[PDB]
């Protein structure tokens, strides 16, 4: 797990998200997308988004930004502490949304490019390894939970 200070260094870095909720989760999304086309396809209620201009310029996707950004929020206040929190989730996403566990690699991977490109000189390395701790905490318990219904893809 993390420590109580690598969980203090995650919640601090979270203080920058919370800042402009909609701002990180439209960035995060649009890196996702422009990175791996083939998770826009996940979305049908995205997949009319063409271009990035398109991306940049829908309100839905901003939305659903803060939608994703404020359900991780929760997460990791949790600090690990998010059975309740995170099965739902990991059930959702493979039984209904059939999102395999390497799209969540992808994200979380987005999430700390767009760390780095908002906050530049400001998203040290000790912050940058403690973040790192979480995501793959939460990726792995999502892991945990896809095993058990058998999902892949
Ligand atoms: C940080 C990781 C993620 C979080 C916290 C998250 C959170 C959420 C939440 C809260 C919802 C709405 C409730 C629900 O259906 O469970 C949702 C819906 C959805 N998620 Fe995610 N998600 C994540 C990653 C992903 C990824 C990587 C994909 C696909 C590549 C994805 C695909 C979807 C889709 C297709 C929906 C339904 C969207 C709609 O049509 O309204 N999610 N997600
Ligand atoms: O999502």
């Amino acid at each position: 797990g993390l420590s109580d200070g690598e969980w203090q260094q995650v919640l601090n870095v979270w203080g920058k998200v919370e800042a402009d909720i909609a701002g990180h989760g439209q960035e995060v999304l649009i890196r996702l997308f422009t990175g791996h086309p083939e998770t826009l396809e996940k979305f049908d209620k995205f997949k009319h988004l063409k271009t990035e201009a398109e991306m940049k310029a829908s309100e839905d996707l901003k939305k659903h930004g803060t939608v994703v950004l404020t359900a991780l929020g929760g997460i990791l206040k949790k600090k690990g502490h998010h059975e309740a929190e995170l099965k739902p989730l990991a059930q959702s996403h493979a039984t209904k949304h059939k999102i395999p566990i390497k799209y969540l690699e992808f994200i979380s991977d987005a999430i700390i490019h767009v760390l780095h490109s908002k906050h530049p000189g400001d998203f040290g390395a000790d912050a940058q390894g403690a973040m790192t701790k979480a995501l793959e905490l939460f990726r792995n318990d999502i892991a945990a939970k896809y095993k058990e219904l058998g999902f892949q893809g």
